């Protein structure tokens, strides 16, 4: 019947502790020994991992109908509710949706591209003119700044912004586990605690900006005051679910993602020094503080390492539904309520697809490069279908925006190797040696 | 099919956020609405509670065979190994256990009554003349200190008892669970490196006692020369193993155990005084330095107690199986490979049992009482059958030591109202306000 298993797993175990210490290895051990669809066995439950752009774009197209996504992420409906978003019925979730698609349309970036400058130049000042800085700690808080000052002001991010900082770290704490009587870690008590907090400081500045509103209309004004698209109004509980959602859904995967970018950069100055040329192109010197959205549009090649890195460093290592019924693939059956992944960490290394998977050559993605690996569905990092990232613009003009400004100011260079480790970050310490330019 | 299902569960989640939150009213619901057969539903996956004495028979009955044991703590793999004790193939199982059981039995508890009495002195001296002590982080470090200067002897209780408690609250974190990729609290790595440690004291300490032997034989000195029925040796590691297992499997569930009953002594007064005259006709004046294993046998009036507090307030309130085949009962079906629980803190509650159930009443156990409730398989807050705690004498001796000895020199009473929270604690801070006698 099943996908065919992976072997080595343990007594009782299967393969779940293996994951625990390397899960990428693991995924990578499936495709090499057994192919592009496997079962890994999780304490007797089956996981059924897809690979390559055929059964990525099956389990995007099939979401929702033969694939769920609420069991991937279940406490989910704790964070936020159970009608918010994905989790909501079709119609709602639609409706929901189309608050958030305009706001982040690739046009759309103009809004935020002198923030993103802005925060930026502050993290060049912080950094002085030498040092050293760890990569996550230190890139984690600017993209939070980026993410409040865009989407709840100016005014929030100064006098607001460090008890909302401070909220979050716990109320992301909220995905938790248990021990063996299912007795909970204190984890959910802090996040549903935090939760509560969080929803009251972003109510008190919806009433504060209905008050006193802003005009012309930043991101938060026009959020406080729109309506769905058959002119119902949207309740205020879904506009603060929608906030948390972004600054959640974008700040661990947007700082672990660009100091990915970073250090491949770092660790290949020749496309580097293409980065920094096509920086001076366009800017010309200067600490980059002219970066502007129309500057920023034109920078093809910052693109292409962007994409890059997304395909030899995919945060979202992993992707993750459950069968809504019985699905026959390719000879194998996987039964109604199993596990069903997509591994962008695997597939975007597949030599059937990415020739020389390992290398970083992010000229792979130019279009005039008769060589180039631009099918679709084949670089998943940010999902696919409906439900592909809606962030996914914002992130990488963040990450762009982010690139230019420390390039243009320092030279840089890899103090330490970089390591392992859904999530997939460089592990700390990840130190950047640096003086400015 | 199923076991008839506890209504109002919510959407996805099912009870599981109901039961993180008050895991023993969710039991109770079932049994008030459903009766002593009821589903739960665990984000999809049936729970299948039963409850009273005839179900309870059941499964201790059918533990290693329609009932699996490994599946209620599969990590358990981790802190020992996947052939120690109750996780070992069925022989191999009893060949250890075959160790554990002359050490424990009713009549070894005069080996440990002078530890027991020693340590609660101890703790007697630490308290002073008068204050206030919240009960478990009291407690607790002196369980342990028995625990320890039992089962390593003395000398290693002075010497490595600092390092050696330290490392277990690490090694006692690795029953953790994850966040959404999969993704690892970091305490079972944490737990894995305090085992390690663990392990090469332990094994220093056997080399150190087989070099120098303590003659006459201590509990480590007798544990480190035993060799299994058959005549063949007890490898070190096993050895290792069944120690860390005794602290473990003794630390958390005494301290919490012994704090409830304390609690209840203090809020019934008129047995506590019953317990006092019966510690007094037994040791005269003093500050209890005299208990003996022979006085402790003869404190009827304190077993009664410390039966009548493990059936209201069982540390153990749930016990885990999962079906190794289908199990049809009483019209129900179990499915393999579903869960399959037991509640004593529920069935120590059932009316039909115990009657008047939330009363404090210890002579319900008195065998000279008509009205007796002492049916087989009624009190399990120690499980049953070939799997029943193998450390409840020593538990119960450890319990009856430390309150005769603290109600022998302090008049005490709670200053808070007590709450709760496999474990079931009083909530922090459960104070005792003190005065010596
Ligand atoms: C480099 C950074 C980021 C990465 C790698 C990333 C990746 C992803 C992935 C893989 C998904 C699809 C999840 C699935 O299929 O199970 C997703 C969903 C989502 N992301 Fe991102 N994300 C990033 C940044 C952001 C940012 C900055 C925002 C918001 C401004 C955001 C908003 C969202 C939202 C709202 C969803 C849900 C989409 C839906 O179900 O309709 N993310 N993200
Ligand atoms: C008041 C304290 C304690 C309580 C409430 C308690 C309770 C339990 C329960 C309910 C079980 C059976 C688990 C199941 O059926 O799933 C158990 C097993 C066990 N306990 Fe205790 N325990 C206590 C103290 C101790 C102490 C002090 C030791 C050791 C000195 C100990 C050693 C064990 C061992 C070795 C097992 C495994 C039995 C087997 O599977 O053969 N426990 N305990």
């Amino acid at each position: 019947n099943g996908f065919p298993l992976l072997d080595g797993g343990a007594p009782l175990l299967g393969h779940i502790a293996q994951f625990f210490r390397d899960p990428v290895s693991v995924l990578k051990r499936g495709y090499k020994t057994r192919g592009k669809m496997f079962a890994m066995n999780f304490m007797g439950q089956r996981m059924n991992v897809m690979l390559g752009p055929e059964h990525n774009r099956f389990f995007f197209e099939e979401t929702d109908k033969l694939l769920s996504i609420r069991e991937s992420m279940p406490f989910f409906l704790k964070m936020f509710s159970p009608d918010f978003y994905s989790f909501a019925e079709m119609d709602e979730y639609l409706r929901q949706r189309s608050i958030i698609m305009p706001r982040f349309k690739a046009a759309s970036m103009k809004q935020y591209v002198p923030v993103m400058v802005e925060e930026s130049l502050n993290l060049v000042e912080q950094l002085g003119d030498e040092g050293e800085f760890d990569l996550i700690p230190t890139l984690g808080p600017i993209v939070m700044d980026i993410a409040a000052h865009s989407f709840m002001g100016r005014e929030f991010h100064e006098k607001l912004g460090h008890e909302f900082f401070d909220l979050f770290r716990d109320f992301s704490g909220g995905m938790e586990i248990v021990l063996p009587l299912w007795l909970p870690t204190p984890k959910m008590l802090k996040s549903q605690a935090a939760k509560k907090k969080l929803h009251t400081i972003l109510q008190s500045w919806i009433e504060k900006r209905r008050a006193a509103p802003l005009d012309p209309p930043d991101f938060f004004q026009t959020m406080i005051e729109t309506k769905y698209p058959d002119g119902r109004p949207v309740p205020d509980e879904i506009i603060r679910h929608l906030i948390l959602l972004l600054v959640w859904a974008g700040h661990e995967t947007t700082a672990g993602q660009v100091s990915w970018a970073l250090a491949d950069l770092l660790q290949h100055p020749a496309y580097a020094q293409v980065l920094r040329d096509e920086i001076t192109g366009l800017l010309g010197g200067g600490d980059g503080g002219n970066l502007s959205w129309e500057h920023a549009i034109a920078m093809e090649k910052m693109d292409l390492a962007l994409r890059e890195t997304e395909r030899l460093h995919p945060v979202a290592y992993m992707l993750s539904r459950k069968a809504n019924a019985d699905i026959v693939r390719e000879g194998y059956t996987i039964r109604k309520g199993e596990f069903v992944l997509l591994a962008p960490s695997v597939s975007h290394r597949m030599e059937e697809t990415f020739p020389n998977p390992d290398a970083y050559d992010p000229e792979r993605f130019n279009p005039a490069n008769p060589n180039a690996q631009t099918t679709s569905n084949s670089l998943i990092g940010f999902g696919g279908g409906v439900h592909r990232c809606a962030g996914v613009n914002f992130a990488r003009m963040e990450m762009k925006a982010l690139l230019v400004i420390l390039l243009q100011n320092f030279d840089m260079e890899l103090m330490d190797e970089v390591k392992p480790i859904s999530t997939y970050w460089p592990a700390q310490p990840c130190r950047v040696r640096y003086k400015r330019r």
